[PDB]
This record gives structure tokens, sequence and C-alpha cells, in this order.
DNA sequence: CGCTAGTGTCAGGGGAAATACACGTCGC
DNA sequence: GCGACGTGTATTTCCCCTGACACTAGCG
């Protein structure tokens, strides 16, 4: 029982910091862009400063009034491990490879 | 109907179902044990099969009976788009790099030689 | 006809979200 | 110094889950 019982909102939070560390409100515009909606404040940072106490998050300094957000590694093995998890249990036939790979190949001709 | 309108406010309990569904249908109490091997801990079904009854007036989960005891559950279409679209946003978070993809790439190609 | 499998369900307890309230700071 | 930035936070609210209590239907 690591990642599993993380909140839906949370792990949301852990994904997005695995493309790249962010300071919190630019955590929360791309929330806001994912979910659809405008994404409280006083919802986002509590969760924060749950994980970073369970050792998946490390809230490093900035600013004197900005912070830097960013995954622990063990952080980072609770979002591998339930991507395995997801792919997994997607990945039961052939054709649903080819759409896996197809979907990776595209994601990483964007990068740049 | 849009699995994105809907699939992206679910909660990690009912995402879990979805994943679920989506490797095959099953019954009730084969989503509650192939649950309990993920979560590790115990699953009520005091909190499964209601979370199941929210799925389906969503759309993205089907009930049908197999026998007048037993149900039989299964993603729809939605449903099944509602489990690749939260893959592609998953996947795009986390394909940053060369490294990051091809620790991907052979996720995959392993859990694909475990189908043998 | 006992006993289990398989689901229904609801009053009760629990815990995070809304929605305000508040204060330092960079910027200009 | 006056504006928005960036973050803290609480308590009231609300909703989901925990924990029974229940009922049918197969299996023998
Ligand atoms: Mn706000
Ligand atoms: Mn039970
Ligand atoms: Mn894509």
């Amino acid at each position: 029982s690591d990642a599993r019982d993380l909140t839906a909102f949370q792990k949301n939070i852990l994904t997005v910091l695995g493309e790249e560390a962010r300071y919190g409100l630019a955590i929360k515009r791309e929330l806001e862009e994912y979910y659809g909606e405008e994404v409280n404040h006083g919802r986002l940072y509590p969760n924060l400063d749950d994980l970073v106490n369970k050792g998946l998050v490390e809230k490093s300094e900035l600013d004197k009034r900005t912070n830097e957000y960013a995954l622990t590694n063990e952080g980072f093995d609770a979002v591998v491990d339930d991507l395995e998890w997801t792919l997994s249990k997607f990945v039961a036939d052939a054709d649903r490879r080819e759409r896996v790979e197809t979907i990776v190949a595209d994601d990483a001709a964007a990068l740049e």
C-alpha cells in the first residue's frame, strides 16, 4: 500500500510533475486545463503538502514567496508503478499494443 | 458522447474499476478480487457495487444478466474511450525524453510477451 | 431443503472540498 | 506604496465510505 491509497486529484499532481518540476500556480494552470474548470488553490496546496510528508514530492524554495515542487524518486516510482498496472491491464491483445506504441511514437515526435 | 467530459472527474476507485474491465468483462466479485490484489487490502462490496451503479448511468459500464444472481459487467464504447484517454494523458506527461519513452517501450514489450 | 454464492442497500461515521479569510513580496 | 503575485488555512459543507442487515438463487 504505497501509491495505491492516493487520491485521483493527488496522482494527477504526480503525473503533472513527471513532465517537469513546477512552482504551484504553475500546477494550478495545467490542472485547470485538464479538468476543464477552475481549481481552487485552497484545494491544491494542502494536498501537495500531504505528498511531501509521504516522500513523493520535495518542496524546495525558489523565491521569498515562490516554491518549486518536484518528484522524489520514491514519488517517481509511484508514477511508473501504477502506469505499469494500467499498461498491464490495457495491453491484452496485439492491436492494443500497436495502439500504445503508436501513441508513444506521436508523444515523442512532438518532443523537441 | 465524449468520455473526457465524464471520465476526468471520477474517483481513483472508479478509474481502477475501469482499467480492470478494459482487460476483459467480468462479474461483480471478479472485479472485487482482482482489485484487492492491486490494492492489497480488503474491498467491501458495500463500496464496490454502488460504485458500479454510478458508472452505468454515466454510460461507461454495461450491466447484463448472466444469471439472476450473477451480473456480468463490461466497459462500453464511451467506457473504453475513458480508459485510453486517461492513458494518453498519463503517457504524454511521462514521455519527456528518450529515456522515459524507452522504459515504456520495454514495459509493453514485456506485457506482450506475457500473453503466451 | 441447509449453505454458499452474489448482489442490494442504508443509516452512521469520516474526511476531503468549497469558500471564504489573511499576510508577506516582487514589480513598477 | 499600490498593484497583483504567491501561498497559508479553517470550518463549514458535503459526499463517499464503513459496517450491518437483508434477500434471492444456485448447488447438493
Ligand atoms: Mn484561486
Ligand atoms: Mn464483503
Ligand atoms: Mn496523443
